[PDB]
């Protein structure tokens, strides 16, 4: 996975969902009066409305990523081997990873509010159901001002400020940021010939500034290439142009089918790519085999409802036969 | 600035068009009886029908790339500083670069027939007009059996068999192919720990087999990355799944706006991407700010016509509002 | 700097000393009855004899690296920006970095003994003298069984087991080890063509397995290249052949003059390279402008002495005119 | 397997000899009146005196590299799979590779005189003997003014001006030079943060300007690394300081035993390194297991002699026991 923030005029939030198998992903709107029952903390009978992509395998909104009606977003990204979920700790707010998105997004408007919430958190090892055990995750949260990373590992729970608004998979966030230091020299412009003033070296291609940028599908490579691509991105401020640029940043680090064998000839690939407009409450997506962007606008629903509002994803190619 | 071939069940041909300015690109169908008048060779009054993208700045089809009704495709790619066009040579077929796609695709059904034609070619330095002078180019041609590269440089005219079905920009094709030798180790599978059997190295990420693949936007890096991506691609044989994979290979080496500064704060970016089904005569495309695939089927036109059939490109984002 | 361990039959320990200026380095033997007066801990009036390289600028042995007569070695390596020395802490053994080598090597025979010693350590910010303030360091310690790294940073004091027997400069040791994970694929043997079974790639050179090994002079690059070079090293077990291999591992990551500008046209370069035989008590060195190995054997001195025994370094080239 | 030129005040020429087996390498001085009998060209009964390293397996001087008394040097380097030696061609000077160093150095004082000679050359496939068949090679020649490369391949005989004064193994020299273009950015100074002005990247190490330089033992990587090292070298003008720097450039790309497995657990390693002072006629060398520099001065022999003057190499470690 790769999650990013972007700002044009509005602020956007989204991610590539990379995996080798697809669990009936759906677009789910959780309206305000859908009661959240939590295993070990107080219930939220009334809360902020949420829209995101969820696993359509349960009668409860099992979000992979989502935004709320106040412009706060959250995404869980694979952290296999690194994530560590705890036993119940008296005096903490004991929240399972499966509940975590609803817990934050239901009651926080801003990253600053979530930071307050997160001081008393303990992420506990409680499965949604017996058939649907917990996945090892870490999290990106963002709003119109900033982003944070939440990692629960063997060492404990850490919350990081995220200066680049990017996240991928392993290893821990401190290492990802540090590694950026190695790529200081990368540029959008052609370099001078620093190698020697005694010889002429030819500028035989455009794009030479970026030489050294990693193009493989591993976690750290993708972090570096998505961060470069995001921070050097230019687009106009119109909504369609801004989401176009955003999906181009996500494309830059998508996983093509065939390229990442995870064993037994199964392939990790970019099942879907999302872009959420935090001001407008619009969840945009593309899927591996549907290039057209599809938009679901949470504000078009009745957010006073008490039941999930579920949209199947348009997963097959929508061609414009012009002619 | 990347052209490729791909085979699933049907065979496909297409390209990214990367440049810093967009000159009224249109989809042009040249029907069979549109007379081709050539500056220094015999005219083609009747010829094979052609579909491609052309510069919509002239009343002659100035193709950037195209396919004909017999399943032969051809594309011109920037080769600045490398291309050399010649004086007229008595005893050669003297064809200008602006005429070259009509010349080959009007009369050849296969790459083998083009190879016969190319033995007598001399690419000549004659402009379409003073207002529209020649661009430095090289070409990829491909059919359902194979692909070749055509380069006219200071050293002369060379035609290469293309064992990977990819082409980018500079330098010459022999160097591009040679450079692939440096990447033998790259894999879709996790490597063994060859580094040392005396220590344990952790597999902390998927996709580690690709470490080393270059992710910058320069010519040679994109060549390597598109080749690796193409050759290791997997998809089902259905038309929509096949073209989806094709566009994903082109996306792997597209150029995002902002990342390649060419001066005067102008940026080289991927203005459009095409995929052509050689068996079906369908030209599919996506543009920088329209992610939906748009299809133009040459076979829906009257190919016995006399005049060019010109379609504007769908350039703004075609969004599926699903609620 | 780069410090390493190596084993053939005997166990060796040594380092490159890389800096931009040379402080009258000398080979100093500290015999058993040279009283060590410590600023804040108990004195060592009698202790193990030590041989190493020291700054010949003071009447006290200011070791850059040394071994003792029991086969325990220690080296300090630049850690600028990372090292943090503390205030005096009641209940700790408060030892200044300038005293640290004498403190450990004077009283420990083995790394296990030093680990015991190090549990109560606090490295304190006390200068040797007013003219000779403390340098930011971290440390490698080794004996015939194992090696450890000692880092005192803002976070605190950490002692790491060192599975590869290498150290360089920044950043912290955990990051260096982690980074090795990225180089799992590197090999002494030619790789298979994993890139594609559809094309022939030519083995045009020997040594292709190692492609990806970094060759720059930065700290992390040197760590990776010295670790690869050490762990894949082969030599015979004879003393001269074993030290030859050891100096070849150090050469692999030396800093040539001119290549590392540190500002004002001053250059960080490998002032000297050492190799110490832990069993025999022999300190071998080469300097930048003397390629011949020079050997100082501590066991040839009277180790019951009470005064430093000081050898100037042979710093100019010793040529054998044969023829 | 790396040859270089270097200038301080005097001019120097020399090489690493990298191979997996050592065949009685000796230092051979060919005096002026040692008759050269050539297989297919006129004999040189009187010629310039030559000093170099030769295979001590024949009563003819089979040089790996050498210089003559007029300050012209020449070296043959492995070019396996690339070299092509020819049938005898009437009207050419037909010279076998085993004769080629005598042929040029016996009669030419300068690279310009060699260029005149080489216009009529045809390198012929004639073995010294059945027991000692030809090796595939290419050559670097150099004097106090310039250097050139000579390659005989399937395509023919080519002579290139060498703008960097380096040569390694495969592939052809035009590709080696071209590849340098990819390294324009590399610097001896710390880079600016070009990556993004929106974030702070820490300069955690010296030598970050070189990041990207390749550190593996393959041909092309060593070419790049030796070129960067050579061109950015600094030293004083004194003979001992100059040769010290020279040997440091060769050390930057030497091959440590164990790191290049060529099969049958045989290893390609740097058997010897030479540096020749062209003005003085001195051959200096180091060997894998002798780090001390050994000098052989051709001018101390009687150059009017008739017979080869042969010195065994000092191959075991010459240690300075300083106590």
């Amino acid at each position: 996975a790769t999650a990013i923030t972007y700002v044009s005029k509005d602020h956007y939030f989204g991610r590539n969902f990379d995996y080798e198998i697809s669990y009936n992903e759906v677009v789910t709107i959780t309206p305000r009066n859908y009661k959240f029952s939590f295993r070990e903390v107080g219930n939220l009978d009334h809360h902020f409305a949420i829209i995101g992509i969820a696993a359509g395998i349960a009668d409860y909104p099992l979000y992979y990523d989502a935004i709320n009606e106040k412009g706060l977003g959250m995404a869980g990204l694979n952290f296999s081997g690194y994530a560590d979920y705890k036993k119940i700790e008296e005096g903490k707010e004991n929240v399972s990873p499966f509940e975590f998105i609803p817990w934050v997004l239901g009651q926080c408007s801003t990253v600053d509010e979530a930071k307050k919430l997160l001081k008393n958190l303990n992420l506990v090892n409680i499965n949604f159901s017996d058939e649907l055990p917990l996945s090892p995750l870490h999290w990106l949260l963002a709003d119109k001002e900033q982003s944070i990373v939440v990692e629960s590992t063997k060492e404990g729970l850490r919350v990081f400020d995220n200066p680049v608004g990017v996240l991928t998979n392993n290893p821990t966030f401190d290492y990802q940021l540090f590694n950026l230091n190695n790529y200081r020299v990368l540029s959008t412009r052609t370099p001078k010939n620093n190698f020697s003033d005694q010889i002429e070296l030819d500028i035989y291609s455009r794009g030479m500034g970026g030489i050294g940028l990693p193009g493989d599908l591993s976690s750290v490579s993708r972090f570096v290439k998505a961060t470069f691509t995001k921070l050097n991105s230019v687009s106009r401020s119109s909504e369609y142009e801004s989401i176009s640029q955003f999906f181009h940043i996500l494309s830059s680090v998508e996983q093509q089918k065939g390229l990442c064998d995870v064993g037994d000839e199964k392939y990790e690939y970019t099942i879907y790519s999302s872009c959420c407009n935090l001001e407008k409450g619009i969840y945009y997506y593309r899927t591996y085999d549907n290039s057209q962007i599809t938009a679901v606008d949470m504000n078009k629903e009745n957010l006073e409802k008490d039941s999930l509002i579920v949209y199947p994803m348009v997963e097959t190619q929508q061609i414009n036969y012009a002619n």
